[PDB]
């Protein structure tokens, strides 16, 4: 049955609640972004109204075959009326098409649901700055102080410099990047741009990327692997066996692989700077795990909450154990006492 933290009080709404069947009393289903733990349950047989961003709506129509008459895309940063309730969609700084949702309840309560997000000071100047928020439904994925990671900009600098150096020393090296969902496109797009190549990938992945409104995409991606020296593979194939096999398929065009796995966090972060990251190597294959995150660090999350000053926080991640829940509630209290709200 649907957990309470997916239900919006005083409305007929649910958020990312598609795996529970017909939710009793739900008149509109919101979807924050196209990731499977959030869309699980949607298909061409869905006949309730789904509200989402334009990009998410393109993916629902093209990848899951949801019929168009049930997709309700909304522009960003624009006040809209849904079933008599004012709502706004805000950029979540997560993956393409990902949004936060502001609900203005008929009784005066204002609720922000962050979906999945990476908090940023640029959010302090959106339509959030314009009224008080009473309740915050918060993406708490990395809500513990051990979760530090560098900026996305530093991580991409590392990846570009590493790839450019490797291929300049050996023009017969292939670069491979792993993927399993949308998000983190900058990784493979920035490397292809510094090497003067398109990114080669499967027809199914090319289709997914063509749904995203990324400017000049026909210019950066392709299905012709033969013409490309940056290849995208499923995340599961980024290991020594899967990469040795791939190199066999390239028919002696290449004699070395440099591969990237853009993970969220890994405990190398507590001890090591980005500057100091080294690969795992076997023979002519090297694999780099780089800490490219599309969720808030602990400090980014703290700064956002201390700025917003909500009256009540509802975590949406790590809610399944008492130890996790008690840990998070203790941080929330600290933040409130330190800031004075
Ligand atoms: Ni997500």
């Amino acid at each position: 049955t649907c957990p309470f933290y997916k239900k919006i009080p005083g409305t007929g709404f649910t958020v990312d609640a598609f795996q529970y069947g017909v939710v009793e009393g739900c008149t509109a289903y919101f979807l924050t972004h196209f990731h499977s733990d959030h869309y699980a349950g949607l298909s061409k047989h869905f006949t309730f109204p789904v509200y989402c961003s334009e990009i998410t709506g393109n993916l629902l129509k093209n990848k899951l075959h949801v019929q168009e008459q049930y997709i309700h895309p909304l522009p960003l940063d624009t006040e809209c009326i849904v079933n008599g309730v004012k709502v706004v969609l805000l950029d979540a700084n997560h993956c393409p098409g990902a949004v936060m949702i502001l609900f203005y309840l008929p009784n005066g309560t204002v609720i922000l649901h962050t979906g999945d997000f990476r908090a940023d000071p640029s959010m302090e100047r959106s339509l959030l700055a314009d009224q008080k928020v009473h309740m915050l439904y918060l993406d708490t994925t990395y809500c513990s102080p051990e979760y530090t990671f560098p900026s996305q900009q530093e991580v991409i600098r590392f990846a570009i410099n590493t790839a450019f150096e490797a291929v300049t020393l050996n023009p017969h090296a292939l670069v491979v990047c792993g993927t399993y969902s949308i998000g983190k496109e900058k990784v493979f797009l920035a490397i292809a741009d510094v090497l003067g190549s398109k990114v080669g990938m499967s027809q199914e992945k090319y289709k997914t990327l063509q749904c995203l409104n990324i400017p000049e995409i026909n210019s950066l991606i392709t299905t012709d692997m033969c013409s490309s020296l940056v290849h995208l593979l499923p995340m599961m194939q980024i290991n020594f066996k899967g990469l040795q096999s791939h190199l066999k398929k390239c028919g002696g065009k290449y004699n070395q692989i440099l591969a990237f796995r853009p993970t969220g966090w890994t405990h190398s972060n507590k001890f090591t700077r980005i500057a100091d990251v080294i690969p795992q190597t076997k023979g002519n294959i090297s694999i780099y795990g780089i800490p490219y995150s599309e969720h808030s660090s602990y400090l980014e999350m703290k700064r956002f909450v201390q700025w917003l000053k909500p009256q009540k926080i509802i975590p949406t991640v790590n809610v399944g154990t008492w130890k996790s829940r008690s840990t998070m509630e203790k941080y929330f209290r600290e933040w409130k006492l330190e800031a004075g709200y």
